[PDB]
């Protein structure tokens, strides 16, 4: 096949990719193994130095990645945000890696039993990213990958895939990781062959489509790591700083228009604040502006993918024909040939609403009162997922009460969304949000690292439990 | 109405069945798991000096009754000096994460890279741990995983295997004086269908045992979207170089290959040596070999017990049968053997050995000894290598420079050097199984006990102007 992808603000087929045949996927699987030992061989501080030097060329063409990435999303002020944030987090791991992959020595508790320890890095690991943020969710496992001694395939989304073009012909300049730095495309079945190949395989997406990459990787033997979206909650309670939540809860819930495995998706207030907060964040969602006709033009980029936009579509009708009501935006329109949906504040909302259960990757507020903490809790653990949360008091001891509570991996606390802008913090997704562990500091690098323990016996008299 | 299934469980000395047990139906099984969950919450709200005291509670509580633990595990296993160390081993285990726990799982604050961003960060359990473990170290295997889940703050159910029940008795009657972990830690019996219907009701998986079932639990677990920790056997290899301590390379390979009568994951299954050493090391194994006896008639008179399972017996025999078929010479022992009923096996050295045969590539798990000399190291690590499992190796050498350096090509998570088995023996080394011997990480350290807790992140606003990053 080829496959025709569209550009989403023109709505045309504007770009071709070309997916392997199982034969060709499968050489270049090979080669990038092949070319793994070297790549291992030169010790952490020579794929540092040869990262920095990819990132010096990708400064020097960041025109090109900014152009194709605009392309692919439709918006100018994130992309900027996904290269900035992109580039350090090659320079934050370059600075971590040497510590984090030093081998260590020590004695046991037995005395003529020492231990040395190493560290052994998967020789391919296979990366599938989507097309929300289509550079920072191809990278953000591929750099400690690679820095840890890996090779990296790396299949972004079919949706997105323009990005890549720049970052080949940065490469072009960095012959080391070039051949163990390896980009192809495809859509849902070049993902699911290169499964087969692949030795690690980390996931980022629906979360249908990552329980079957949980069980294409148990049937092959490999390890996972997923991260499969989430419904992020909000909770309000009384004493907040409502000026600062609303401000807060709308950049959380509409930035990149919603489409965030991150995003506030859901909006729990208590009922004596309700009316006021509601009130207060339609005000400042009707400032925002549509990046139409030109990207310039404001915040709100275009929702990229079709599919999305009939899942927002469908999302919004169930919610209207149960009862809800819409005071700003909540239609999805066609603009120049591209898909747009304006920030959205609904109330009478409830539980039967898919808006409410559902993955919606919209820039959709929805917003419940609760009589009291415990429903707050209830309402907000009653989902299948588990990414993050936030909550808001008028004093953190107290929002940190609540939090403690919630069945989510990263709580912002008097704020939201935190994790969408930095790095720190060590999380685990709940249910189905994902598996696999964490990406932050140690535990994120070592995931692609065996340990190796040596145990070596000191001296030169029997074992005790032998059984001479 | 429906008629209560049981299974009659074999005695491994006698070769009768002397004892019943009684698997729960599905619909049983997963009220007692929901009970289980329903104690859960006190259990974590404890706090972890509380569930230590408890611990230590209920380790009194067994030690009281030592001697109904060990005539237990004597009629499961049907030795004694190895059941012994059983004891001692998970006895110094609670204490060893008793005392790793609290510096585990306390909180910790900090700042980050934003000036008013706060980090805080916590650990919540798993609250249910499902534990299905083999019977060739029943009480031990049971528990390695059991002990730091329930101080991380769990409930665990645990499922020994059918084929050697009896060490729960003890077990439970300690834990029922002990009020506190008597609903978070439940042992249901049953075989592998009950360990199935298991894994449908919680929140998390550790399984011991082969790799064939071990690859069927981590395709169950993946549907039902929970972690599986997963250790799988093993085809372990010692390597002896030229250079090695002949003596104490002799007296170590044996111990590591016939201790518990070879019934073990890390028992060394392949020995490769230096073609020069190789009749020299060889002989001195027969005589060590030939040295030990039988656990029979009485469990007093040996160190070798019985094979415990008579599908395990079944396996070994076709192990020495396809070898000898093949061209195997075998030095001692070498027969399966019925006495007393039971089935039993001597230390057996075999040599003119290959990789064509059984014995030198699927798992034995009996006291099989198959030697090959080799005439370089470039070909005794690519023999080494030659196998889908991963998970230890020895190497012995005239220092430990020499052999580390053949020990780092090794594909396996945990080498011994100038000794064999050590993790056998040992708690400390953080490894990760290699190829198909597991998955999930390590069961040894810190990270055996962080497993079984998912860490959240508190990211927390501290000051009182607009986020630089807002619509504002």
């Amino acid at each position: 096949k080829t496959i025709e992808v569209r550009n989403p603000r023109t709505g045309k087929f504007d770009y071709v990719i070309i997916p392997p045949p199982p034969r060709l996927l499968a050489q270049q699987c090979n080669r990038a193994r092949r070319a793994q030992s070297r790549w291992q061989e030169l010790g952490v501080e020579g794929r540092i130095t040869t990262l920095q030097q990819w990132k010096q060329a990708i400064l020097s063409r960041r025109e090109q990645l900014t152009e194709a990435l605009v392309n692919d999303t439709g918006r100018l002020s994130i992309t900027v945000l996904e290269i900035d944030s992109f580039l350090a987090s090659i320079d934050r791991w370059c600075g971590l890696a040497p510590e984090l992959l030093q081998t260590s020595a020590k004695n046991t508790s037995i005395p003529f039993i020492a231990l040395q320890q190493s560290l052994v890095p998967y020789p391919l690991v296979g990366v599938i990213s989507p097309w929300n943020f289509p550079l920072t969710l191809s990278m953000i496992d591929t750099i400690p990958a690679l820095l840890a001694g890996c090779a990296v395939v790396v299949k972004p989304s079919e949706i997105a895939p323009r990005f890549v073009a720049p970052l080949l012909m940065a490469l072009n300049t960095v012959p080391e990781l070039r051949d163990v730095l390896i980009f192809v495309e495809g859509g849902g079945e070049t993902g699911a062959n290169l499964i087969n190949y692949v030795d690690f395989v980390c996931f980022t997406g629906s979360v249908a489509t990552g329980r079957e990459v949980a069980e294409t990787a148990a049937r092959r033997f490999i390890p996972a790591y997923l991260e499969l979206g989430g419904k992020d909650p909000a909770i309000v309670l009384e004493s907040a700083n409502l000026e600062l939540a609303t401000s807060a809860i709308l950049w959380g819930a509409v930035v990149n228009t919603g489409q965030s495995c991150l995003s506030i998706e859901r909006i729990y207030v208590a009922e004596s604040k309700f009316e006021e907060f509601y009130h207060q964040l339609i005000a400042k969602a009707h400032r925002l502006q549509l990046a139409y006709p030109l990207v310039e033009d404001g915040a709100i980029g275009p929702i990229i993918a079709e599919k999305q936009a009939g899942i927002i579509n469908d999302h919004i009708l169930d919610a209207v024909e149960k009862g809800a009501v819409i005071h700003c935006g909540g239609k999805v329109e066609e603009l120049g040939g591209g898909w747009w949906c304006r920030p959205t504040v609904m109330t009478n909302v409830n539980h039967s609403m898919k808006v409410m259960t559902e993955e919606t990757f919209g820039p959709i507020m929805p917003v419940m009162p609760f009589p009291d903490v415990e429903e707050a809790v209830y309402l907000a653990n009653d989902t299948i997922y588990g990414l993050s949360a936030a909550v808001f008091a008028g004093s953190e001891d107290e929002a940190l009460k609540v939090a403690r509570q919630l069945n989510a991996g990263a709580i912002s606390i008097n704020d939201a969304a935190l994790t969408a802008m930095m790095h720190e913090g060590e999380k685990n997704a709940f249910n189905f949000s994902g598996l696999g562990g964490s990406r932050v500091g140690a535990a994120g690098l070592k995931r692609f690292l065996r340990k190796q323990a040596f145990l070596i016996k000191t001296n030169s008299t029997s074992d005790p439990w032998w059984f001479d």
